[PDB]
């Protein structure tokens, strides 16, 4: 809707940030992909894909690159692959109806490089 999921994080942790809070249904299972996070070169969330064969896709909007911090309102903005990817997956596992993922905008464009790399 208008508002939604935005005090769970810090206050220098948002910053006026442009977060909202998508409504996924619980229907033909999740199918879907994450990268990041742990000790990872990304350092957060981020969705590797949106599995077209998968309720994520029959949502939309949002797609890959997006920036996932909470999951049906859990705090994974330090939480690892597993974790939040098995964490996710708990939670339709449950069997719910729907699940609101909270993530934040991002638009695809993909840039980053500054690192000789040993």
């Amino acid at each position: 809707g208008s508002e939604g999921a935005a005090t769970m994080f810090s206050p220098e942790q948002i910053a006026g940030k442009d977060v909202r809070l998508l409504r996924i249904k619980k229907e033909g299972s999740l199918d879907l992909a994450l990268e990041g996070g742990v000790d990872s070169p990304v350092g957060k969330v981020v969705v590797s894909a949106v599995y077209e064969g998968g309720a994520a896709e029959r949502h939309g909007g949002v797609v890959k690159g997006d920036e996932i911090m909470a999951i049906n309102g859990k705090i994974v903005t330090d939480y690892t692959l597993a974790e939040a990817e098995a964490a996710l997956q708990k939670a339709w596992n449950q069997g719910g109806d729907w699940i609101d993922l909270v993530v934040a905008v991002c638009p695809p464009k993909e840039y980053d490089d500054e690192l000789t790399f040993f």
